[PDB]
RNA sequence: UUGUAAUAUU
């Protein structure tokens, strides 16, 4: 199947091999894993000559190498060291292939490589080819990543497909494994009238989305980076609901970042409000202390309220301390209080 | 010795 040059070369009948010995062989070598890894570490020691030589045999059959296991590497080798003008060869060999290189597994990384190093407008005609097909993309173990490139490197201006793709999706999307990585990327990146209508769909189904597996990553990214304005309405709806989203396994980590991000004033509210909600018999914050999940949350509370407000907390868990000594769970309550007395 | 993230390529 081989040639003897390859064959040989496997068998390491050549410690002194150069890319100018294997002129004619490039595409052979390129798809071979020992081939491809010799032209990967050649080419980065090649001067710019050299760099050309092998890509003249790596253009004319591009598609072929940039689908391909090992062939792949050689292509993205190109996109980070190479001209200008190679780079824009390589860009025309893409055109009219986006969408199908980006749902395959080595394609796709072709693709992402290429968006980092191509030209604004370049990245523009090749994005182009992704509208009408956002959702398949966003869906897909592969073409997720190319998406999240997209948003990264490429104007945002470019992207408002993505956004105009996502109306009415936020939702589904934020409980998907791949969709809520790219909602995250959009929170990061996309321009604040792209965000909007984002923002929007998430403040519509925050409860619901505490409670999601994936969905609560979404919620806690802007309780960490967004507006002043998107953290409050998010502890508006955790607030009420404190003591049973604090014991279900998702959402109570929602509700430690509410804690750790609300306004001062905000936290207080929030730490006032298990303090004095009465769950049946005794307290909403008794239930929480010996709570799988909510015993972090109460930890929590301990951690980050003023002085004065963890001091009342504190006291108001002494009656109690004798019961919770029983409780799998109470150790870690009793643990933190013994830390600041 | 208490609780959640994507099996993304040589």
């Amino acid at each position: 199947g081989r040639s003897r040059l390859l064959e040989d070369f496997r068998n390491n009948r050549y410690p002194n091999l150069q890319l100018r010995e294997i002129a004619g062989h490039i595409m052979e070598f390129s798809q071979d894993q020992h081939g491809s890894r010799f032209i990967q570490l050649k080419l980065e020691r090649a001067t710019p000559a050299e760099r050309q030589l092998v890509f003249n045999e790596i253009l004319q059959a591009a598609y072929q190498l940039m689908v391909d296991v090992f062939g792949n590497y050689v292509i993205q080798k190109f996109f980070e060291f190479g001209s200008l003008e190679q780079k824009l060869a390589l860009a025309e060999r893409i055109r009219g292939h986006v969408l199908s290189l980006a749902l395959q597994m080595y394609g796709c990384r072709v693709i992402q490589k290429a968006l980092e190093f191509i030209p604004s407008d370049q990245q523009n005609e090749m994005v182009r080819e992704l509208d009408g097909h956002v959702l398949k993309c966003v869906k897909d173990q592969n073409g997720n990543h190319v998406v999240q490139k997209c948003i990264e490197c490429v104007q945002p201006q470019s992207l408002q497909f993505i956004i105009d793709a996502f109306k009415g999706q936020v939702f589904a999307l934020s409980t998907h494994p791949y969709g809520c990585r790219v909602i995250q990327r959009i929170l990061e990146h996309c321009l604040p009238d792209q965000t909007l209508p984002i923002l929007e769909e998430l403040h519509q189904h925050t409860e619901q989305l505490v409670q999601d597996q994936y969905g609560n990553y979404v919620i806690q990214h802007v309780l960490e980076h967004g507006r002043p304005e998107d953290k409050s309405k998010i502890v508006a709806e955790i607030r009420g609901n404190v003591l049973v989203l604090s014991q279900h396994k998702f959402a109570s980590n929602v509700v430690e970042k509410c804690v750790t991000h609300a306004s001062r004033t905000e936290r207080a509210v929030l730490i006032d409000e298990v303090c004095t909600m009465n769950d049946g018999p005794h307290s909403a914050l008794y239930t929480m202390m010996k709570d799988q999940y909510a015993n972090y949350v109460v930890q929590k509370m301990i951690d980050v309220a003023e002085p004065g407000q963890r001091k009342i907390v504190m006291h108001k868990i002494r009656p109690h301390i004798a019961t919770l000594r029983k409780y799998t769970y109470g150790k870690h309550i009793l643990a933190k209080l013994e830390k600041y007395y």
